[PDB]
């Protein structure tokens, strides 16, 4: 049978990639046509060779790719990068997650920014974009999930067709919650709740609502993982995100609205302090809380701390 | 019938767009996939819901889009922007124009820079491009019109198929003259003639040759309308046009010809004075004459004057 | 017959192009859709109107184009530029080369960088790219040749189908050797051998191994021909190559490897001295040796010398 022949197959990467893909700070490289293979490899190792039908998975992956846009940061490379961080979390906490969760979370990460235009929820609201009329909150994130379902609905694209309806409904809910959780506006309340539950000892991974919250934080951690890379990667990637943000600031000015310094290219000089503030207020607390809940995710926090030190070095003119 | 069902249809934009599209200084925004709908809306309001068969118009619009190139300024965004300025002129002088003219002029504006390479007529002549051998004068503009006719000749693309042959010939002549008029070399003589006829009182919109001249000036006014936007739009758009011009200057240098300061990136510092000179010699006289002939086009002149003041502020180092 | 109708055909370029295409320092221009015609013209003049079936050649050319990538330097424009330099060498040494060699070398030049990613052999090795596992030496160059053969194997793409098998095997060997010779690592040993054989008088174009070496040097000369253009062309093209090199340097830093100053954008200021060193160590000796072997290639050396002077002028701050 087809599933039998698939069980005999072994998917391998080049030697350096096989070794370094296990590291949290792995960078996927500039060879775009290797990314699909990298994702398949990760799915194989974290889920199993029989989790997805290979032909369907490849078809799905290429369609997801086609539905990411040629924008500076929120692109296909970001999608695979976020997926890899999830892989590393899964592999280092392999005891904790079900079959459905491993399937669902890697797919959720790959799909989490589908059809991103390089503009924030705030801008879409102020422009009065049709998406903002349909989705009052988490505008882009609800769209990302809608795009995911649409791709799954294409002929030969349902990678979950081997699942029972019950399991299918569960995995789609996992994916939905995970993608919505990438709305950074929702992160602040989520992390606060998680910190409180952790300190009191009420936090319980057997409780579905608590489990959803931890998955949420994992999604934030993966989404921001560019700050957990080695310095050259982190610093160069910052150029990409600011390219998007400054373009949005330009568009804000065209609406006759003064953008916040973050989106304003005239405030270029304040970038190092802006990043410092972001690490202090968002990135460090995220990875700190994550490391408390899932201790094997410690390398993410260490690398984030190292990058904070690098930004401090930039500020001092050193 | 199909035309009956179309009469029942109402095309609407988002609230902010419905309001602000009526303003001369409206900016069409960064969401490319909304531009076709914006054009259809404008056609509906200025011409009527029964002017074009919707299916044919949409097919036409997408083919026009496909025949604009990925250049910094003379692109699809410019085409829709010029079309919008015409819409605003038409709507504020709604009493003056025939059914054919409203149809023709919006289409002419949409098509007026079709297949632009980002190079001037001068460069094509000096390179010895095949187009310069075919069209001795108004080289690119004659090509733009040729492209328009070719698109109209495609199966299911004749948006004027409901017209009599007589009316079809008239609308094509309207379009031809309008597109040729966008050759800025022809603007100077046209505006001079118009000014003289206006001051003596010989100018008569019932005279076809006079009417052609006024339409010509309207085309210049729409073509240059980026100078009639709010300052942030006008200033940022200047970056796009200079990207094209400097690339042409580079190509001139490659032919062993010293380009004029306008096309020379080494003369970056002279941009503010260059713009001032352009507003004084071209833009202000254009909108001044247009406002004299068509008083409701006054906001274009006011906004142009405001931008002149902004360039003066740049020059002073303020 | 078809070949009879082809014999009656005359392919012509615009007047300026017909004249200036014969000059070594000709630049192919910014009009991409003219490059195929320029190549066909060159094939017609250097080989003959009956060398290739026109329909097949056009199909081949467009497929080659499609297999070059949108990178700053190693692109479709580079391919045609290298092909033109070969044309000029062939036309000025028209007595020396066989029918097969003229066919083969123009095609080899057009195909010599097929599917280039904008990264060096060194980077592919350090990344551990699958291509480096397949080709231990001349990694990209072996791939370029593999791509060439694959394109030739496509239905209706075998431009050599009129050749006997013996002649087909010969032309493919000519192409293979020529493309491999564009590996600059191999140039140093080749030029040294050629210089020694020239000075002793052992160099003999009737000896196949010697002939292969001279063709090799011709390939290096064509590959580097951007340094033999007029100053504005040479200087602007330098921007393109450094865009690629600096991107590679970025990627090196992402691997945790300090790149050499050549690939490091932080060493921007050292570009003029870097170019001077390159002209001294590589470019001048290449064209010097080539001019010794083939005296009519003298203009390449003169133009290279002129550009060396220009870089010296940059260094002095003049
Ligand atoms: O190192 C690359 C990563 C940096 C953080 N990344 C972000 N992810 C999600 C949202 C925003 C991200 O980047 C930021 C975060 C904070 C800022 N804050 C900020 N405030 C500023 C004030 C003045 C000037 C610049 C400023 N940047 C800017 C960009 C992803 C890529
Ligand atoms: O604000 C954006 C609009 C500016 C005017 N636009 C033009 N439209 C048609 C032709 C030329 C346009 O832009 C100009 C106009 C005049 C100049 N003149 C000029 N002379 C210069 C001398 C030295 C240095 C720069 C110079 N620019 C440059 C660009 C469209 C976009
Ligand atoms: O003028 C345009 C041509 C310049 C030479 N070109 C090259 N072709 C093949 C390989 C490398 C080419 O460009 C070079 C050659 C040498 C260098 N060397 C160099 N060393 C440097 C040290 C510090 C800073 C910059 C440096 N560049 C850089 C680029 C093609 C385009
Ligand atoms: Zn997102
Ligand atoms: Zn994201
Ligand atoms: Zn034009
Ligand atoms: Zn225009
Ligand atoms: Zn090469
Ligand atoms: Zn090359």
């Amino acid at each position: 049978t087809s599933e039998e022949w698939q069980g005999l197959m072994q998917f391998t990467l080049p030697v350096r990639l096989c070794k370094e893909i296990e590291l949290f700070h792995f960078d996927i490289g500039p060879f775009e046509n290797m990314w699909p293979g990298i994702f398949v490899y990760m799915v194989h190792r974290s889920c199993g060779t029989s989790c997805f039908e290979l032909e369907k998975l490849c078809r799905f992956i290429m369609s997801v790719k086609k539905n990411y846009r040629r924008v500076p940061y929120h692109n296909w490379k970001h999608a695979v990068t976020v997926a890899h961080c999830m892989y590393a979390i899964l592999q280092n906490n392999h005891t904790l997650f079900t079959d459905l969760e491993r399937k669902g979370l890697l797919i959720a990460c790959l799909c989490h920014d589908l059809d991103h235009r390089g503009f924030s929820n705030s801008y879409l609201q102020k422009f009065d974009h049709p998406l903002a009329a349909l989705y009052s909150t988490s505008t882009m994130e609800q769209h990302h999930f809608s795009q995911t379902v649409s791709i799954l609905q294409l002929e030969g694209h349902n990678i979950f067709s081997t699942l029972s309806s019950s399991e299918y409904e569960q995995v789609l809910e996992i994916i939905r919650k995970a993608i919505i959780a990438t709305d950074l506006a929702l992160y602040f309340g989520n992390r606060k709740q998680l910190e409180e539950m952790y300190q009191t000892g009420s936090l319980n991974l057997n409780n579905q609502s608590h489990r959803d919250r931890v998955i949420g934080l994992m999604m934030t951690a993966c989404d921001l993982c560019s700050v957990t890379k080695l310095w050259p990667v982190t610093k160069l990637t910052a150029n990409d995100i600011y390219a998007e943000f400054w373009a949005e600031g330009d568009e804000m000015k065209k609406l006759g609205i003064q953008p916040i310094p973050m989106m304003d290219r005239d405030k270029k000089d304040e970038v190092p302090q802006g990043q410092l503030g972001f690490y202090n207020a968002v990135a460090i607390p995220c990875y700190t809380t994550l490391t408390q809940i899932l201790p094997p995710t410690e390398p993410l926090l260490k690398a984030c701390r190292d990058n904070l030190s690098q930004w401090e070095k930039v500020i001092r003119g050193e």
